[PDB]
């Protein structure tokens, strides 16, 4: 009757209990989707006191970049040969920096290594109102109408309003806001061919009719790029599955004040990358014990689930198991 299926929900909920009280988080989230009909799959929050996975609005940190590198690549703004001067650099006063100092990028090392420079310079060959709508055609500042009360909108702020830094700051997700279902849904576009689905709480004999964002060869193209997250090199290695291979996004959001400690991990990803079947995305907030970072905190939560999710749809493994 319903889209639930109940085998994924309870391991989704354990697995998240699990990683919430190893690294003693005051909360955590999980969504799993079917990545070719947007039907929700299971919805697991705790402390379980609202849905949190509908209620909570957050900056989604470095996990809305896949979805700035589809467009600046939909578009033709880039390609995948330039490789983009990384250095850090400055908009004002305002410092626009990554982890690392990376004298040049590719679209998928920007992917890889989660460059916050890249991902700016991109984003920085649209318009401000371009930008807005594009995020606005992503469903974010729109309501799910799931049925839950306190379901929130999101946060979009009006393009017009917008500083040359705070377009930078949005495109690795600062400056705006989302749930995670709404992130997870935006991500149905990449699985989906270039379509974003709009989700569904029932059981679905065939696949809704979506909206197109992205040409399906530009989703293709990201999907590939995105499995370099999880492969030795990149931020999500310890979300890689025995058997698959998984385009996957990582991210730290910093809160309000931005800490440097007080940070909500996200993970999430899909798999089998090139044919995706599942979406699954992860949120621990504010850890406090045996890491900070979205790898290694939802990471292994999303490995579990995902690899679980997979088999009990019966995915075959595209690569000898080890």
């Amino acid at each position: 009757m319903l889209s639930l299926d109940q085998r994924i929900q309870t391991l989704a909920y354990e697995e998240l209990n699990k990683a919430v009280e190893y690294h003693q988080a005051k909360a955590g989230t999980v969504v799993v989707l079917d990545a070719r009909t947007g039907e929700i799959l299971a919805l697991a929050n705790t402390p379980g006191g609202r849905n949190r996975a509908v209620t909570d609005m957050i900056e989604p940190g470095a996990a809305i970049k896949p979805f700035v590198i589809a467009k600046a690549l939909d578009a033709g703004k880039t390609d995948l040969n330039e490789r983009l001067n990384t250095q850090p650099y400055k908009i004002g006063p305002s410092p626009v920096r990554d982890t690392h100092v990376y004298p040049s990028l590719d679209v998928r090392g920007i992917m890889q290594k989660s460059s916050n420079v890249g991902t700016s310079k991109l984003s920085a060959r649209f318009g401000a109102e371009e930008m807005y709508d594009f995020y606005h055609e992503l469903g974010i500042g729109v309501r799910m109408h799931s049925g839950f009360p306190g379901e929130t909108a999101g946060l979009l702020r009006n393009w017009r309003r917008w500083r040359p830094i705070e377009q930078a700051t949005m495109s690795f997700g600062y400056g705006l806001q989302l749930s995670l279902l709404q992130l997870a849904r935006a991500y149905t576009a990449l699985t989906h061919d270039g379509v974003l689905l709009p989700l569904s709480f029932e059981k679905q004999a065939v696949a809704p009719q979506g909206k197109r964002i992205f040409k399906e060869s530009t989703a293709r193209e990201v999907r590939n790029l995105m499995v370099s997250v999880t492969e030795p090199g990149g931020t999500g290695t310890a979300g890689a599955v025995d058997g698959f291979d998984v385009g996957a996004k990582t991210g730290t959001a910093r809160k309000f004040v931005y800490a440097d400690n007080k940070a909500v991990a996200t993970f999430i990803g899909f798999a089998p990358a090139k044919n995706p079947r599942v979406i699954v995305a992860v949120t621990i907030d504010e850890p406090t014990a045996h890491g900070y970072y979205g790898g290694v905190v939802a990471g292994p939560p999303f490995k579990k689930i995902m690899g679980g999710s997979l088999n009990i749809l019966g995915i075959s493994p595209t690569k000898p198991l080890t």
